[PDB]
C-alpha cells in the first residue's frame, strides 16, 4: 500500500549534463510527505503554526537511473517504522512516462515530532490523526 | 560605485540547454540584498530576525549573454530610488571570469519593509541606517 | 477575480521549499513557476516542439517580469494563468496571472511577463529560428483570451 | 603537528531561499551544499577536472546521506568540511561536516555523505571511467584515517 506523489520533471531541476540534478530528488522526499500531511493528516498541518515541530532527523537517497525533462516520476512513499516520537519513510522514485515504468531511485527519511516551549524543542508522541493517517 | 556581491555558478543552477536557468538570477538579486545588509546595514540584519520583512513588490530581468558552469559572477547593486516605504535597486551582471568581463544580464526589483499585524504584512518606515548604507554604499 | 479562467492553466500546490522565514512564498519561485507553467503548455498542446527541445531546439529567456500584489503561503492551489500577448518571428512575449484558488477566494497574488526567442545550437552560439508552426498554432488556440 | 586531518572547507552563507515558514534552512538544501563543495573543490584544487566537466567527464552521484543535529537559519556562515572517506575503482566516497562558525559558538548542524561516480557520455548513456589522476592526487590529502 503505497502513498503516490506525482512529479513532472521541469528543466530548473535538470543541469548541463542533461539528466535531473540528485538534490532534487530529496526535495521531492518533501514535496511527498508535506502533500500527504495535506491529503491524510491536515489537523497536524495546521498545528505545524502552534507549537508542533517536524523535525528531519536523516534523509537517504540511492540513484540508479537518470531522469530527464518531461518525466513523469511517482514518488511512492511507505511507512517503514513508528516508534514513539518517529516516523520512517521509505520512497520509490519510478518513472511512468515516457516508456516503460523505470525505477530512478530510492529513498528514505526519519522526521521527529517535537513541542517547543521556552528555548529548547522535546520529543512528543506522533499525533493520533497522524498515527492513523499512517497505518492506512 | 556600486555594491558588488559575488557569486560562482554551481551545477545545481545550469539546466539541460547548458546555460543557467533564467530564474537563478533572480535569487541572486536576493543573496545580493542580504549580503548588502550584513556589510553595511547590520543593525536591519538583526530586525529581520525580529519582526521585519523585506517584502518584494517588483522584479525584472534583462538577458544577453549566457552564464556557465564556475562562471565568477558579480551582481554589482545600484540604489535607483528610496520612499517612505520602498527601496527600488538596479544589478548588473557581470561575468569577470573566464575570459574578458562580459555583461550577462541586468535586472531591477523593488522592496517594501514591511511588519507582520494581526490583518496580515503592513507597510513600515525603511530604517535610517538602512537609506544611509544604500545612499552611501550603493550610489 | 474569477474562479474560471479564459487561458492555458498550470497548477501549483506551494511547498514548504518555496517559503522562506518571513512565512510567505519567496519571491524568486514565481519566475520559476512561468518556466514550469511554458514547459506543462508544450507537454499539452506542442508534443511535437516538446521533442525537439532534445534535438537542438532551445527556448532562451531575453527578460522577465513579476509585480507581486498578495502573499502566497504553503499549501495554498496557484493558477498559473498564461497568455500570449505578441509573437514575433523568433520572439514570444507572454504574461501570467498568479490566482490562488484554494483556501480562502479566488486572489490575484501576482502578474508576470516573460519574453522567449527560439534558437538553436549552432557554430556561432545561439542562432534565431522562427516559432515552430505547432507551436504559434497552440499559443493562439489555448493562451489568447 | 596535526593529528586529526585537515578537511577541505566549503563556506556558505545560508540565504533567505533556503529558509521556509518554519524559520530553518529547510533540509534539502544541505545536500546542495555537497555539490557546491564538491565543485569549488574541484575549482581549487582539481582545475584539469573542473574543465573536463564541460567536455564530456561527468560526476554521477551514486547516493548521498545526511544527518541533522541542530537548525541553520538565514545569515548563518556555514563551513562544509569534506572528506575522502574512500576511492574504490571509478567510485568516490566523500564525507561532510556542515559547523556553523558564526554567529554564536562553533556548532555542529549536520553531517553528510555522498558517493559519486566518474564517467563518460558515450551514446544516450554513461559509461564508467577510472577517477582522474589529478582528482585521486587532490582527494588523498583530505583521507579519513583509520
Ligand atoms: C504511509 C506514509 C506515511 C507518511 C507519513 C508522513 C509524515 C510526514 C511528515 C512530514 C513533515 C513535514 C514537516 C515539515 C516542517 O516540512
Amino acid at each position: 500500500d503505497s502513498y503516490v506523489h506525482r512529479h513532472v520533471v521541469t528543466f530548473d531541476e535538470t543541469n548541463l549534463v542533461g539528466n535531473v540534478y540528485f538534490a532534487h530528488y530529496l526535495h521531492w522526499q518533501g514535496h511527498c510527505r508535506e502533500h500527504f500531511l495535506a491529503d491524510h493528516a491536515p489537523g497536524v498541518m495546521a498545528a505545524l503554526a502552534d507549537g508542533l515541530a517536524l523535525v528531519t532527523v536523516d534523509c537517504h537517497a540511492d540513484f540508479y537511473a537518470e531522469g530527464s525533462a518531461f518525466d513523469e516520476v511517482e514518488v511512492r512513499m511507505m511507512l517503514d517504522r513508528l516508534d514513539g516520537h518517529r516516523i520512517a519513510m521509505s520512497f520509490d522514485y519510478v518513472r511512468v512516462a515516457p516508456g516503460p515504468p523505470t525505477l530512478l531511485a530510492q529513498g528514505r527519511q526519519t522526521v521527529a515530532c517535537m513541542r517547543r516551549a521556552g528555548h529548547g524543542l522535546e520529543p512528543v508522541e506522533v499525533p493520533a490523526e497522524l498515527r492513523r493517517a499512517l497505518s492506512r
